[PDB]
């Protein structure tokens, strides 16, 4: 697919979810660009006005990208795919219940993965992957990209 032709990315919150505080979105967010660009010459850089690459969007039920969220359960949230417009941008289901560590779903792994599908990442078939398909909350002190996540990203970006 298109991937991002540029290694200077920014992105920007639109929004904040009300389950965390703000330093704890921002902190997972960043953090979740993070995992990405440390094994990537990738480089991302946080605005707060004008248009970013990437928008962060928390947003129940329709939102006005034909793809409406489901209340709490099922689709946690989507990305679209490395492109001008909508492209690149993730959205957060807010009917879910966002955390820090556990007891909810963890938007800094659910912003790991929908990153990596916001820089053009498909899925994986390793269970221990980041871009795995199923949820599950995995302990974050020893969060790790797998190595197929690795390779995945650096055919893209080097
Ligand atoms: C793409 C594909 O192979 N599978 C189908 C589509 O079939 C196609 C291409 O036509 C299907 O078709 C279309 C375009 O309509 C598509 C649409 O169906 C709906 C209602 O989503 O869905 C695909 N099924 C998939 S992949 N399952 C959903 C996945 N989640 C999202 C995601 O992967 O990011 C995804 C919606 C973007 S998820 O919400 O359940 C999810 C969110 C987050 C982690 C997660 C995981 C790990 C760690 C942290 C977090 C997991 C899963
Ligand atoms: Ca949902
Ligand atoms: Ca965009
Ligand atoms: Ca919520
Ligand atoms: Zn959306
Ligand atoms: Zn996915």
């Amino acid at each position: 697919g298109p991937v991002w032709r540029k290694h200077y990315i920014t992105y920007r919150i639109n929004n904040y979810t009300p389950d965390m505080n703000r330093e704890d979105v921002d902190y997972a967010i960043r953090k979740a660009f993070q995992v990405w660009s440390n094994v990537t010459p990738l480089k991302f850089s946080k605005i707060n006005t004008g248009m970013a690459d990437i928008l962060v969007v928390f947003a129940r039920g329709a939102h006005g990208d034909d793809h409406a969220f489901d209340g709490k359960g099922g689709i946690l949230a989507h990305a679209f795919g490395p492109g001008s417009g909508i492209g690149g941008d993730a959205h957060f289901d807010e009917d879910e219940f966002w955390t820090t560590h556990s007891g909810g779903t963890n938007l800094f792994l659910t912003a790991v993965h929908e990153i990596g599908h916001s820089l053009g990442l498909g899925h994986s078939s390793d269970p221990k992957a980041v871009m795995f398909p199923t949820y599950k909350y995995v302990d974050i002190n020893t969060f790790r990209l797998s190595a197929d996540d690795i390779r995945g990203i650096q055919s893209l970006y080097g």
